[PDB]
């Protein structure tokens, strides 16, 4: 006959799919018509207390830099005068510690790039050895191995387009 | 002999590698030297500057605040004040724009669910049916080709390599 089979080839479950998926979906409209109902309800309060911020921010604000402003402003004169006094002779001394240290740590550098060398030359030199045997056994096996997990995914993309097809 | 050859398989361009490069590197000593100078010069009047400006920007801050935070702030209860009494009916009648926008948009998307099925099957469809051919002679001439490329960047590791090992 040309119906069980072509109803099981056509692949139902696109059908039910579709339907639960839009079905439990559905509740999205519910979700959105509560969400409206408390943006409401709580826009009544939600906007005596916006105003009532600028209010209580707009007399606070001022009234927090008088005090706050001259204390924090005079006080960073004062911390930073001094600071810099210090700071002053610090600077050269400080300057020269760390000039000294980036120097120095790089004045190795000119003998450990010549040792260093030597060490990763050899290094490599022995690992490349034993990689080259190891390597063509390595690519070897790969060749089936990788073939195995794509011969996998081919055969579901195949596969289910081949049953999506039905013909 | 063994000195021709030995320097040859050597390397001796490693000497003027790190050589050539010192070489020029070295000017980095005068570059700091130069902007240490600099950096002496400049503070001295980098000071006052500093000092001058926290003067400037301290009464400039209160006394721009109370002409500016003043109209700013009056400006913005007056400002807020109309576009929230207007905002209040727009606002539900935006909403019953926008709430019909996003819905009705996905009206459409039920049916277009269905519809673009059969055109993203068929489509599929077809495009695979030539792709299974196409695909055989694709990779078959991956294997060569994408060999051709390994090779080449196998040869200069090997190569760079057994030159630098010498033996």
């Amino acid at each position: 006959s040309t119906f069980s089979k072509l109803r099981e080839q056509l692949g139902p479950v696109t059908q039910e799919f579709w339907d639960n998926l839009e079905k439990e979906t559905e509740g999205l409209r519910q979700e959105m018509s509560k969400d409206l109902e408390e943006v409401k309800a709580k826009v009544q309060p939600y906007l005596d207390d916006f105003q009532k911020k600028w209010q209580e921010e707009m007399e606070l604000y001022r009234q927090k830099v008088e005090p706050l402003g001259e204390e924090m402003r005079d006080r960073a004169r004062a911390h930073v005068d001094a600071l810099r006094t210090h700071l002053a002779p610090y600077s050269d001394e400080l300057r020269q510690r760390l000039a000294a240290r980036l120097e120095a740590l790089k004045e190795n550098g000119g003998a450990r790039l010549a040792e260093y060398h030597a060490k990763a030359t050899e290094h490599l030199s022995t690992l490349s050895e034993k990689a080259k045997p190891a390597l063509e056994d390595l690519r070897q096996g790969l060749l089936p191995v990788l073939e195995s997990f794509k011969v996998s995914f081919l055969s579901a993309l195949e596969e289910y387009t081949k049953k999506l097809n039905t013909q």
